[PDB]
């Protein structure tokens, strides 16, 4: 089932909602819709900003939908991670960790993960470009969790792994499998902008 909620503002008329029901505040499953249709994948844009509330919450968030680029990557993210200007090598690694991380783990880094904690590795990588999140310490990262039985520490090793890969910068070059032939994301523009813009894990036409 999806929800089908009309945006006050048509210019803004995509419904993002926060699709995880479970108990654990780590985790969230961020998914787009337009009046009922269909549902996508979505991921936070903006660390610093609010996730999009529950699904069916009193509060809803609303979104304009635009295409993917370097320029967007760079103009809807807070602190984008740069290097020398180049906004076309920001649009070719996020497109890069977006195809392999959930769900289209085109080269199989995901594998064996499950579902939320796939989405976690992949949100870890994005914020890694849009909000320059360090990750320094990736052979530590969630060991908080594994001590307090929570997440295995097999699921743990396989995460830090994905991870790794993810945030390489020659990602591109070493992947066997390649992005298709005109591969696009979109980004999703908050109505309201204390909440997060939304990046795609697919193409939402
Ligand atoms: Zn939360
Ligand atoms: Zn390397
Ligand atoms: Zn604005």
């Amino acid at each position: 089932t999806v929800p089908n909620f009309k945006s006050p503002d048509p210019d803004y008329p995509w419904y993002g909602y926060d699709s995880y029901r479970g108990i654990f505040a780590r985790y969230h499953n961020l998914k787009v819709n337009l009046k009922g249709s269909k549902e996508y994948q979505a991921y936070c844009f903006n660390l610093t900003k609010y996730f999009p509330r529950p699904t069916y919450s009193t509060t809803n968030n609303f979104y304009k939908k635009i295409d993917g680029s370097g320029s967007a990557f760079k103009s809807y993210a807070a602190n984008p991670r740069v290097l020398d200007e180049n906004l076309d090598k920001l649009e070719k690694n996020i497109l890069n960790v977006i195809y392999n991380g959930y769900k289209s783990n085109a080269n199989g880094f995901m594998n064996g993960i499950e579902d939320l904690n796939a989405i976690l590795v992949t949100q870890n990588a994005i914020w890694y470009y849009s909000d320059s999140a360090p990750l320094n310490d990736v052979n530590k990262m969630w060991e908080r969790e594994v001590r307090n039985g929570e997440i295995s520490e097999s699921q743990v090793t396989l995460m830090r792994e994905a991870l790794k890969k993810l945030i390489d910068p020659n990602l591109e070059a070493t992947a066997a499998n390649k992005i298709p032939s005109g591969y696009r994301l979109n980004i999703f523009k908050s109505e309201n902008e204390d909440y997060q813009n939304l990046l795609s894990a697919e193409y939402v036409p």
